[PDB]
């Protein structure tokens, strides 16, 4: 129950700012005595609900020599009036008295909202009692506050403002490396079996904060249990002890623990994420991945060469071509070559979030971006914020609204000196306004053909690298008859042509085929059919000749 | 007034779930503390109002040897200002000093409004009470917290985060297998006579909570008094025995209480319910019923085979075709087949309940899905969520709207290893946007076209399955006859036809005749017309030969 750096795994650099921020001040108050700056009295914390926010505090806290006070949100709160700003009072003169001291604040935002956003003159005072009391501290108390919340954004400013919250810490959904780290941590306590494979979990978790990789490990436990329940007799007032050394977690468990609900996460917000998807990945187009090559890789990896020139390069790329064609998967293999941070963005996800209007998210998708740069932020579905009016012919209204508006101000509002990019994709780039095409803010067009028949075969072999594929297999043969088909319409074929060996699979099962025949193609390949009309090329194709005359 | 298990039925899964989260860590902590895992202590209970919901409670706690603490809602807002906040602290000391002990809090959302939506501080105070307290507890008070609610979205999320309640539990409507059982536990303290079928009454109740069943049973006792008010004098201070032995509720009380006011039951809300129609009812079109055997029948049924060739699934199926295709029945009978769990929702539902924004609802559609995983969500009607703007013509607006870009989010937001399945089903398919036609999304789109004459034969004999048809009827010769009928007009045909009958029935009770003659129907077979023009079949029928140009 107490906490060292141990019992936290996963998230290193922001473990590395704390003790910068935290640990740094206060086992060495003479560096900032001997390079005389003010230690930052202004750690704030914050990230996605149960992401160990409360944890690293106390894995902070506990490994100091420090004194350590704490305060809960809703502690405060729940007390009456003047006597929970009293006890605000009594926290810090005990924490001035010892004065290597710690004082975090769990759910800073319940004793602090927005003073615009609020009801009661009670919260008003508690508020009021702590930006005073912010402000009382002193240097020569070496005193850190400690402050986390899951809102960033309902929090009344004045505290994020200098001298009272200055030092921003996101803590971020880990990568599959960091949570497996984190389940190690819940699993070392835990009694397993053999089979588990951490690492394929792992792997097979995405988008799970360790609360959720908690209740993981609690899921796959109690399943473990269900299949002893047969031995386990619930009118006994002890079980015997021959089922407890039984009792070993199977890997099966967690497979079981993967499907149910605890699996639900939390990822309905605007995150960043490194990317899996690679340049053999995806087939052909070799010429605009080059120009990404160019025009985004060469800024993240070299900033020498313009400062040497004296030229801030264009920032702002704007994929575009016919649908179906790969787009999504563009940045994403792009930010996974230089390493750069990537943030995907669909279109009506800014619109779902405007329905709840979380626009100041909006502005903080270019906060975090610069808090993680070097990254990239990707905007999906461009049509989709068109299609907000319906079109640019849509319902009278074109592609500007109050989205567009919102984002040319926030394209705009970037340093030209961060290397922080933004990438646009649309597959319809005649119903987006110039506006959004001005340059200075996206003045890269990048027109996605279609793949040729060697394009077809690249995507062919690219696509079927993870299946076994039967060895008669001719994609020549395949990409001689697939002329007019789309990158998405080839994967589209191999899902008919898996479900045609499925309707050989188990349907042999019910009467182990692991290879895709050319009988399992060449039905689907009578069944193949085209997505894009050639007409609609035409338009593209002319837009590929030229868009510039807008 | 003492609840046992036998007290309460029909719900054992859902109490297979409490008894492995509230019964087996109070009898035996040993077992987390052998296998090394945190009990939960936020068993969280919510459905529908007046559905066991407070009964459940006191079937577990009064079958423990638990304490057992109590706490009601309104109990608490009726008292004073910081006086309420100490029953809370009255109410865990006791708890945490009799430490095997059970605390069910009812109708958790009086003192848990959203923080966010509510007017007075001391509403907030008693919610900053309680997450205080709740975190104020320890894994070796071995103390469980329950708590239910008929609004679940009300509540404040930080007690449903982590930590605090972990362990929603949803209390579904019953099937008429366990609503059956409710009657049998309401009927037998009742006397009744020996002509009461509950199982055809169970039958005849199809979307009742118990507390409509306890109410139909209250109902029929009245009626069978009234039928002995006349061997009963109010002026008279007590009734004889002889008519209190003859008090014995017959079924047509029942006949009488189905008709009544309290059959008004609660279905106005996204449920979810396992269907009745099967593959024998819906007549033809065996190709695209194998089409949904491959592409959702498949995955529910065999996962194996997917990460046997590395190959996620395509989730989404779109129906279309013509009006009164059937095309509602299809998605009941295939989850009928495969046993999945099934959500109805039809167009104007997402915007009625969207005059009274109820979008959290929408999501929990997704999550109860996701709760009730195996289960297909069919979403009836699509053209009404064009006709919200009209249609694509419309009102300038097209099929995109405030609906639209939040089910793009929630169907984007769903995992692609879940089986949880999305069925979309329209009748005006070029009236849709691509946007929701978009892969990833909802790529299958499958045709539903009209019978031939054998399938309009092979639904005449699946429509009049129920019916006491005569024996010379030739449904092939009217299946000569009906050709560009729909299986709507044929159905509407014997609707005609029944009232034809009616017309020589109640007729010649005016002047047992139960058979459909052919007289019945070729004056039906005259007054036949049909629904469909061709033209519009043309339409689709280019459309069934190329919808993909879009
Ligand atoms: N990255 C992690 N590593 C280890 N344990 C974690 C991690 N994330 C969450 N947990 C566990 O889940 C709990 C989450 O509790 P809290 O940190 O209080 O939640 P939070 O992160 O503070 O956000 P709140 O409390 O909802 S505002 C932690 O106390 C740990 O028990
Ligand atoms: N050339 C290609 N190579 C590899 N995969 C492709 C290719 N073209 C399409 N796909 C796949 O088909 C899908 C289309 O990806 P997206 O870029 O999102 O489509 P889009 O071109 O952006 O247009 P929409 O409206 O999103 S379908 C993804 O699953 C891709 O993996
Ligand atoms: N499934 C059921 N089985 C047996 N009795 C039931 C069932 N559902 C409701 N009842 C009866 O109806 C009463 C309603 O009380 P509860 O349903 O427990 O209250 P609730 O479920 O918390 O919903 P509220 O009070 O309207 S928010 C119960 O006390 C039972 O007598
Ligand atoms: N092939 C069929 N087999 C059986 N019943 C059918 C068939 N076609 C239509 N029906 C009946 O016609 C009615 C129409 O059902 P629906 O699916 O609602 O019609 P639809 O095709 O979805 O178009 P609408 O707009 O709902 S009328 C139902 O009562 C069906 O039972
Ligand atoms: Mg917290
Ligand atoms: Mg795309
Ligand atoms: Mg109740
Ligand atoms: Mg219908």
């Amino acid at each position: 129950n107490e906490v060292g750096y141990d019992d936290i795994g996963g998230c290193r650099k922001q473990l590395a700012q704390i003790r910068e921020m935290v640990e740094l001040p206060l086992r060495h108050p003479q560096l900032f005595k001997s390079i005389g700056i003010k230690p930052p009295r202004g750690v704030l914390l914050y990230g996605p609900p149960g992401t160990g926010k409360t944890l690293m505090a106390r894995a902070v806290a506990n490994e100091t020599g420090a004194f350590f006070f704490l305060i809960n949100g809703p502690e405060i709160m729940s007390k009456m009036a003047g006597e929970s700003e009293s006890n605000l009072r009594k926290a810090f003169e005990e924490a001035e008295k010892n004065s290597p001291a710690i004082i975090f604040i769990d759910e800073i935002d319940s004793i602090a909202p927005k003073r615009e956003k609020t009801n009661g003159e009670v919260e008003r005072r508690v508020v009021s009692q702590l930006l005073t009391l912010m402000d009382g501290m002193k240097a020569r108390s070496n005193v850190v506050v400690m402050a986390a919340t899951n809102r960033p954004n309902s929090i009344d400013p004045a505290l994020r403002r200098f001298g009272r919250f200055d030092r921003e810490v996101d803590i971020g959904i880990p990568d599959p490396t960091g949570r497996l780290e984190i389940l190690q941590i819940h699993t070392k306590n835990m009694k397993l079996a053999d089979d588990v494979d951490l690492e394929q979990i792992a792997a097979e978790t995405h988008g799970y904060v360790g609360s959720d990789l908690a209740a993981l490990c609690s899921e796959a436990a109690m399943q473990q249990i269900r299949e002893k329940m047969d031995l386990i007799d619930l009118d006994e007032d002890t079980i015997d002890a021959e089922v407890l050394d039984s009792l070993g977690v199977t890997m099966d468990n967690f497979r079981y623990a993967l499907g149910v609900s605890n699996p639900s996460a939390l990822r309905e917000v605007a995150v960043v994420e490194v990317p899996n998807v690679r340049w053999e990945d995806i087939g052909g187009l070799e010429q605009v991945k080059q120009e990404l090559k160019e025009q985004v890789q060469y800024p993240v990896d070299h900033p020498e060469k313009f400062l040497k020139f004296g030229l801030s390069p264009s920032r702002g790329v704007l994929f575009y071509g016919p649908p179906g064609t790969g787009k999504t998967m563009l940045a994403k293999a792009v930010a996974n070559e230089c390493a750069a941070n990537f943030i995907s963005v669909k279109g009506p996800e800014l619109l779902s979030m405007w329905f709840g209007e979380s626009e100041s998210n909006i502005r903080d998708i270019f906060d975090k971006a610069r808090a993680a740069a070097p990254c990239v932020v990707f905007l999906d579905e461009l049509d989709s914020i068109a299609k907000a009016r319906g079109g640019s012919i849509g319902d009278a209204g074109g592609a500007s609204d109050r989205v567009v508006n919102q984002l040319l101000t926030e394209m705009d509002g970037m340093t030209s000196k961060k290397n922080v990019f933004v990438i646009g994709a649309t597959n319809r780039p005649e119903q987006l306004d110039p506006a959004l095409c001005r340059p200075g803010r996206l003045d890269q067009l990048i027109y996605v053909p279609l793949p040729d028949e060697a394009g077809r075969l690249s995507i062919l072999k690219a696509q079927l690298r993870k299946t076994p594929v039967s060895k008669d297999v001719d994609l020549a043969y395949i990409a001689s008859k697939t002329h007019g088909f789309s990158g998405a319409d080839l994967a589209f074929i191999t899902q008919r042509a898996v479900k045609l060996a499925i309707k050989e699979s188990i349907a042999a099962e019910i009467e182990p085929v692991p290879e895709l025949t050319k009988r399992h193609f060449e039905e689907a390949m009578r069944d193949a059919r085209r997505s894009v009309s050639d007409v609609e090329i035409r338009r593209y194709e002319a837009f590929a000749q030229q868009m510039k005359n807008a």
